[PDB]
């Protein structure tokens, strides 16, 4: 079913996967590129957001079978599934409701497309280009920021908060439009890979196939292990390099299997803890749009205000202490519902996270209150991994440290050829949304496979 040999190997259909599948497929159009994802096809194009399937039973459907194998508070929003244990333990907080998707697009078929830039000290330092990357991230995405301006509350509800957050802050940390990947359309990963990637001769997308080990000779990422879901015969393809963006849970539950485990892998996991709330305007789906409340190194949280159209929802997420022993463990001795070592977060909210978590309680019932009649009295704080957030399982470093698992190019240090992309990639403290930072990155490393593909003598 599968080739041999390719140039590139690509382990998932995520946002940053694909971002890897474009830039190669613009830059380097003659190598060879086959990417692997576990689930199915549940949308067209293949990645395609399921909010622009029509049919409100097609679109069930194709939620369900993005949830993997749990197709049968605690619960996972559609298109996503939870873990069966080893989230909470005794003594930790854990990520109770952190949660995967199993698809072609990844969550990024199922995502809000809100597309927020770093700021402060979310930015990260030892990338002089971030922000070239981070357009590039827009170009990808689709992103606009003027989705809803014919929407009638979009104004008035952005109004009312920069009268309460505006003072003394520079334009870029002001309230203003959230930058979205709004493709009264979505946009998914069928908007990242794109059409470059979708007419590439030499690049081929094979749902239904499981990666359970990332090959490796002479050291060198010597290509992957596929599993064929609908034969269940083990296939093997080689490749000058291999790109893992599996989400920040399994990309660190591959390589731990395949061998490469250094003690910073799967560590420093950060989760950014949400915090929801709920006013109603004072006045009388295109209605309200997303209103952005940027982060700043003093108010450590990041804020949406979206259309849910008087009642507008309100959440904020907040950057965390980073710590060591906040980290994904893996047990070889117990598989998983794919067969791989069972994963195990070990997550707790240090005294500085509880005392940015209860800043963000204050300050969210502030904005409530600066945009109209507040619902609910108290905001409620969601259980640990309901931001569907994870960064830092293989953060990024300048330099090899045992703190850093790649380089700034997302290339694995003790394995060359080998990349990461997604979430976990991030090293930062941040509390925005980071699949823009997340593709910014991916296009840094897929850029730098271009590079070496097209200037090398094979
Ligand atoms: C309801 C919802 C709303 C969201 N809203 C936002 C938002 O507004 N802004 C934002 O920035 N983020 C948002 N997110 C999160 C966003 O979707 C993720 O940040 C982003 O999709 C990460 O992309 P990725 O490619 O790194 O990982 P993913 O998109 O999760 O891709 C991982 C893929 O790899 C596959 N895979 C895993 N292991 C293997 C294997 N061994 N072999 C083959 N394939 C494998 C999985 O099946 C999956 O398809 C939201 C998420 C949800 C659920
Ligand atoms: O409950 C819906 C919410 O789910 C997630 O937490 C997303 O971060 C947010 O964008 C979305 O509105």
């Amino acid at each position: 079913r599968y080739p041999a040999a390719v140039d590139v190997a690509i382990v998932g259909s995520g946002p940053t996967a694909s971002a890897y599948a474009r830039i190669l497929s613009e830059e380097a159009p003659g190598a060879t590129i086959a990417m692997f994802e576990v689930g199915p096809t549940v949308s067209n194009p293949p990645g395609a957001h399921v909010k622009n399937i029509e049919d409100p039973d097609s679109r069930s459907l194709a939620q369900r079978a993005s949830e993997g194998p749990g197709a049968g508070e605690r619960r996972a929003r559609p298109g996503t599934y939870l873990l069966q244990d080893g989230y909470a333990f005794p003594g930790e907080d854990g990520m109770p409701v952190a949660a995967m998707s199993s698809n072609v697009g990844g969550m990024a078929a199922h995502w809000t497309a809100a597309c927020p830039r770093p700021g402060g000290k979310e930015r990260i330092p030892f990338l002089p280009d971030l922000e070239e990357l981070l357009n590039d991230a827009d170009r990808l995405l689709g992103v606009t920021t003027h989705a809803f301006d014919g929407a009638p509350f979009s104004d008035l509800v952005r109004e009312r908060l920069a009268a309460v957050v505006d003072q003394g802050r520079t334009p870029a940390f002001r309230v203003q439009p959230m930058p979205l990947a709004v493709h009264l359309v979505w946009s998914g990963s069928d908007v990242v890979m794109g059409e470059a990637t979708r007419d590439n001769p030499q690049f081929e997308l094979f749902d239904e196939s499981l990666v359970t080990r990332v090959l490796v000779e002479d050291g060198t990422a010597a290509g992957v292990e596929v599993q064929d879901r609908r034969s269940g015969d083990t296939y093997q393809v080689a490749a000058r390099y291999v790109v893992v963006g599996a989400d920040a849970l399994r990309t660190p539950q591959l390589l731990w299997a395949s061998g490469i485990r250094p003690d910073a892998l799967g560590r420093y996991l950060n989760d950014q803890a949400q915090v929801v709330f709920a006013s109603r305007l004072r006045d009388v789906s295109e209605q309200s749009g997303v209103a952005w409340v940027p982060y700043t190194d003093e108010a450590p949280f990041h804020g949406q205000i979206m259309q849910l159209g008087s009642i507008v929802g309100l959440g904020l997420f907040c950057a965390k202490d980073l710590q060591r022993e906040d980290r994904v463990a893996f047990d070889d001795d117990t598989r998983d519902s794919y067969g791989l070592p069972a994963m195990r977060i070990h997550y707790r909210l240090t005294e500085r996270d509880h005392v940015v978590l209860d800043r963000a309680r204050q300050e969210i019932v502030r904005l409530g209150k600066a945009v109209g009649e507040p619902l609910d009295e108290r905001p409620f704080v969601l259980p640990p991994g309901a931001s569907l957030h994870y960064q830092g399982t293989t953060r990024m470093g300048e330099t090899d440290d045992g703190e850093s698992v790649c380089s700034p190019d997302s290339q694995v240090w003790q394995v060359p050829g080998l990349f990461v992309a997604g979430n976990g990639v991030i090293p930062t403290a941040t509390a925005c949304n980071p699949t823009l930072t997340s593709v910014a990155l991916a296009v840094r490393g897929a850029r730098k496979i271009a590079e070496e593909i097209t200037s090398s003598l094979l």
